């Protein structure tokens, strides 16, 4: 895509609220992709992706930026927990990214084949018509062996139209050129002064960012120009605790601000397909019409902020648990309330929540 | 390649700055490869690669020399962290991953030779349906013109490239080429070898050395692409050796590293050179990148001087990461231009010393913030 | 081979310097091989190889004796570090030995097929003419499955002349009859009083020497008559610390003496293809002629002995690091010095080395 | 085999010296196999092998009895160290490795039967090209004579041995024979079982016993060669039992070892017998080996007496390894003759008591040296 | 089978001596099987097997009851040591049970094909006539791959008569309906207050009893209606120490009494194919006739009880070691004693045993 950095941020504002510095940082990395293609043969090999390190408390949108970014560029995407490797091989990151790129380009290939998939009597009828047991590591291998053994109209036409050798070669080029990976909670593999096992994971991840080659059943993939987005609260450790070889491979740094009560009020409504809009369409399925007052949206955001300050701050994720606890009575009766217009006023919010928010011992369970 | 040792160093000077001793040492190893092939049948077996042990602080260009060296020789290359084997994976995976890189290397390079001939015969194939045969016919050329001018039909040209490139390629000559490329030209870089030197960990630390021993003394490893022998593979080990010393390595390993070299720490003056002198230096990279948006950036000598001073202060204020600090500092300076470069099309921007201090000095002043941002 | 023990030692003297007791011991074991074949059917099963245990400091030639011995008998050979199994199965020793025996008999089969590989116009032109992804353990298995899937003029003729069923059956008989294995640093698996894991390796190695059967993709190999050569400094532990079942399986013992300065002077020159001869041929490739004075060879041996006495004694391996440090200037300028005769006198040795040998702190790095 | 228990002991006396109780105990187990086959369908299932537990110091011939016993019965055999499973490998590998030994055993023995008939039909095949058919013809014999006299042609005789031996062999009768050989005749020796007796290690020690339990109580193990049942396999466990006792074994395991026997320690007199009396004794072995070089060695009775005394002193001076000490002492005495035997062809050497003391007493006197050399 | 609970116990009395409460408990579980089949479609899914937990010292017959029970019902059977999983997957229990069910139904299928497997000259002659190397986990997989590669008159007829698709489908129905599993020494995986690894095994076994599905090369097996019989001394821990999810899945509990001297006297003779009867038939093979006096049988039982009270009580298993120690002289001379009638009187028992039983230090080895 040829979108300029401001055009990228403007699209991210349709989903993510605030955190513009993180939006500006990801826009720079995605714009350098298009900038690299316009360069000559020599510079395209020397220039490498400007990988980003997001820093901030949980639930502030570090992942949603990476998700919407890859969804914006139609790029292959995967999220991985860095701690998973403290105990799987690191090369699986590129494998799973390709398997997602395969299904992505494949279902997209069906889209091109879908729409392809007269006598007066011809139009008349046309109008009326309208076992192999293996350990877990090789379970995917025995799958392919079983599919090889089995080998030895929408389905037959789409198979006739599709080019399987093209879809497999394309997904590699979609990964080598446009791929994106998100390494969540990278701060937890930094040295606490386990430090050998923690820093050992950093060394195992190093070739993926330094440019290496990973074999896959779909083909041979190179990790040279893949973009990476690490994230971590970095409250315990600091980015300087990362190994020097890794710090130099994350040229862009950014800190995401903690969300405020006003941000919660915006997140509930402004973003496209916001959670409040979702239940409004859900209750519309039952014939019920729900409407949230601005005071009702205010106290909901006020309720989530209190739980985060009372016990544990989980970020905007607290909005999900609170909203479902508020609408639980409506969602159950929504079948019997068909044809009725329900209003979520400030009194309705205080009725279903203030008794719960007041008891911190209960808030740790119900919310 | 038949390059003489001075020709190797001069090419390395186009990328690496300074560290001439490490350049001279790697040049001797690569020259011994060509010197060996000229020898008789007996001496070619007895002579073994002169493996090198790089020593110095991190980020001084130890790996870059090995990378540019293998790229100069078009040789298979892989960087392996010696600490990966402390936990576990088998050591033989080094040769396995090296061949996989050599497979993709010889394959993509073989596509470069097939990129040309395939288009000719693919044109001859597609012209057989337009002008079926019963000097080129005049209609054979009249269609050949409209084809090159541009035009399932359009999908068919891509399918013939595969069938012709597969017909032109010799897989037994290709999959066996990567084996010849590994056995004859292969190169391996073993980073942070000093950390496996020497009671509990000393057994597991030195155990990794003995697992690595057959690879340098010569052995044979089985791979899915074939059977590879490691007798003539060149190896480059590196380590800071501040906690331990090369003498702490097992004696069988000290004798397999005949060349030793220490790399000097980079100075502020070297940072200024790294920013500009090397071919496709990072400052040149950002210049051509902003050029893509139609902006012309230019760095003043004092502007370059203050970036190197900025990266040096962070390395001294907190942690010294070598010349890697130049990358984090530069993008932090250019982040405002890189975002606005779309709206700044047609303008000539100048990175002066005042601009560098405006965007950086406030950050370098706070060491608490430098650890997070730089 | 029908070589007598003195004929074996005489050939080993062409490579190894001194250490005659170890040369005499290996000659006895190799001669018993030929002696066993002349015996009747009963005694050939009861007699077992006289395995040897070499004892001495590192770098005194314990391995070179085993290497030249197997190279002298054209026998399959492999070196293994006993500590590798403290963390691979022990049966891999026989597998890798066969894979080396296969490549040995195979390239030797090409030698027999190589030389096999008129009209006046006939002689005239004759004159003008002149993806499957698996864990690391089964990577070799998927190789064979991939080679089976692919199955389902020098190359075509050598394949037409060779007998693949013969080469595979021969390599087994070459292993079962003439095979040799070298177990380096066996002293490190003795009990230090880990002792369970150390002695556990001794128990795992026991069936290989007591006569057992190991399966291999090339075939079923028996370890009855394979010769073994263990080695260890035995400075910490002693051979009596080995398990009793293992001590009885090593009937021959020998101690290799520490090399002296005079031995270094001999090792540099006397052995065939000595290291000094190697660089002389290497510098001859550049058109340069190097010549070492007897005083120059003396001070080189004197230099290596000082480093071994100053910090750590690595045996004759110190000669390699010292010599390359001395010739580093010549090896770099050898291109520009074409047609010149360079002499390595005693002054040249003292110029490039005495400054380094004097500083022990630097000798631990550069040498 | 239908050998009676006394016939078994008498054959074991040809190899093992003394230890008659262990010979009588193993003979009862092997005789019960033949006794079971004579029984009806019901009793053959209910009766199970009388497993034996050998007890005594190392090197007294516990394993040799089990080896000669299985070799006497031509039965599959394997020795497994019980401590191997403390770390890990599965216990079922015992039956897997046993079948692999039984596969090679029945295969090489099947080659012995095919060694004969194949040569006859291979001759009939090669005579068809010399005298193509349109009582043996006179030319059929005239070529058969020149063939047996000796002579691709020479390579062809080897290829027909494979095709005929493969045609003569019945693989379903062979690969299934090794299964019958394991199930009906299989024997397993479990060395040092006393070391897995009984808090931390006691769970892992006794855990191995419970993993071994299904093999003796009866079970079924899957192998690549087939499906094997362990109900009728004989087992022989051994251990010094100085740290622990057989009562320390798990109760389900004590009941599966109905026969118990203690092996006495070997004396100096027994060493003298071991050197000479057993068939193909080591002294006989060195005699026939020096014979190959054309030397005739002869050991005096006092010379044999002083070798046994030499091995005994080392076992008492340092570590007692049993009769294994005889091997290390003997070769150390014969190492000078074994090297010179080529030049000594045609001479009669005599190993007297003076010769034994000349080469050994200096070594036995220094206990510091005996640990390294003997 | 339609056997009533008393008919089951009456058959168990032919092998097991006493312990009637355990015989009554297993009879109830086997009778509920037949009772479930007579129920309607709904109740057959809701009713689940009444699993039993046997409690008592070792060697009192806890396993023989389970063995004879499965042999009585011709059901597939397997015994497993719960401690084996403290270090194999638990799903292997169902796999090995099916492999035993396959061989069971297969050899039973040969029985149906066995009996199927005229001119005067016809009756006359009729009268005169009368390499792939894998780690241990996938060794069974490579077996099937090797058998697939090989694929690509009693034997040919039985193969022609048998229905291989029927034998594989039947063994699953034989497991899903009639299967039985015995988990020995379940008391050792209870918490001692390892407790995580011990109770972790209890959680891994839970789905097998709670009704789950286990894949197998023979087919997909369901563990819903499989009967299970756990056993343990429960001297250290108690059944209440088991996890609550497991206690509810063992509705039947029973304690097996310690065997007395009188029971040993009965076990030696009364059970069908008793050990004394076995040696009588064994010595009959040698032409010898052995006969045990009631006083001889008495002192044998008295001897075994003394060893159990002196050192360690192994239950009725002590009878095996004692009897073989008594008959060792006869079993060796039985060949030379052909045609003789030997009597095992009380004096014969005291002669061969009292010297051994008196020495407790020797009893720990010989007996
Ligand atoms: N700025 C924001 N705008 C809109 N939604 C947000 C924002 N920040 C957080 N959220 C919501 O909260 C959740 C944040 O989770 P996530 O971004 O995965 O955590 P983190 O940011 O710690 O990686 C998302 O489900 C998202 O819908
Ligand atoms: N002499 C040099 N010339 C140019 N760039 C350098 C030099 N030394 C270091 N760099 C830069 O700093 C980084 C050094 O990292 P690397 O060489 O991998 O570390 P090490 O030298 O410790 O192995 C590289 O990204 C490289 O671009
Ligand atoms: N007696 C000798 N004669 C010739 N070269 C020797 C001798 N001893 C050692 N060397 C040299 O030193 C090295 C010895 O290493 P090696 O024999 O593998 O160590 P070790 O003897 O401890 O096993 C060899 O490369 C060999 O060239
Ligand atoms: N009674 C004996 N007769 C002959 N040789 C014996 C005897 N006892 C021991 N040996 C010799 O000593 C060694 C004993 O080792 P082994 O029997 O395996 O040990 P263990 O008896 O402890 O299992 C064998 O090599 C054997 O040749
Ligand atoms: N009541 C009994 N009747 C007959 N034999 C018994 C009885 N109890 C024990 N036995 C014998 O003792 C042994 C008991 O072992 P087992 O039942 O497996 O131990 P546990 O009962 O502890 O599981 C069996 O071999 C059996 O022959």
């Amino acid at each position: 895509s040829e979108m300029t950095p401001r055009e990228i941020v403007s699209e991210l504002d349709k989903h993510i609220i605030g955190q513009d510095n993180a939006k500006r940082s990801v826009a720079i990395a995605l714009r350098n992709r298009w900038r690299r293609m316009q360069l000559n043969e020599e510079l395209r090999h020397e220039v490498t992706p400007k990988n980003i390190l997001m820093i901030g408390p949980t639930g502030v949108g570090k992942t949603e930026i990476a998700r919407r970014l890859a969804k914006l560029a139609n790029a292959p995407f995967i999220k991985v927990e860095a701690t998973k490797f403290t105990e799987k091989e690191v090369d699986s990151i590129i494998r799973d990214l390709t398997d997602a790129a395969v299904k992505m380009v494949r279902v997209q290939a069906i889209e091109k084949n879908r729409y392809r998939a007269p006598s007066a009597a011809r139009q008349a009828f046309r109008k009326k018509l309208r076992e192999i047991m293996a350990p877990p590591g090789m379970e995917e291998m025995t799958s392919q062996l079983q599919s090889m053994f089995q080998n030895l109209l929408i389905e037959e036409e789409a198979a006739k139209l599709v080019n399987p050798e093209e879809l497999k070669q394309d997904a590699i080029d979609a990964v080598e050129q446009h791929g994106i990976v998100f390494i969540d909670q990278i701060d937890k593999i930094c040295k606490r002064g386990p430090d050998v096992s923690r820093e050992g994971v950093q060394r195992d991840l190093l070739p993926l960012v330094e440019g290496c080659t990973v074999s896959t059943k779909h083909g041979m993939v190179k990790t040279d120009h893949i973009l990476f987005i690490a994230s971590g609260a970095f409250q315990i450790a600091k980015p300087s605790d990362l190994i020097p070889e890794l710090q130099g491979r994350l040229p862009i740094r950014v800190e995401l601000q903690a969300l405020t009560t006003s941000d919660f009020e915006r997140i509930l409504t402004e973003p496209n397909a916001s959670i409040t809009v979702q239940y409004k369409a859900l209750m519309a399925t039952e014939g019920v019409n729900i409407e949230f007052t601005d005071s009702g949206i205010k106290r909901i955001a006020e309720a989530a902020w209190q739980v985060n300050e009372s016990t544990e701050n989980i970020g905007a994720r607290r909005l999900h648990t609170v909203l479902e606890r508020l609408m639980e009575e409506i969602s159950y009766d929504a079948s019997d309330l068909s044809g009725q217009n329900i209003t979520i006023d400030a009194d309705y919010v205080s009725k279903h929540l203030d008794a719960l928010v007041a008891d911190e011992d209960l808030s740790r369970f119900i919310l």
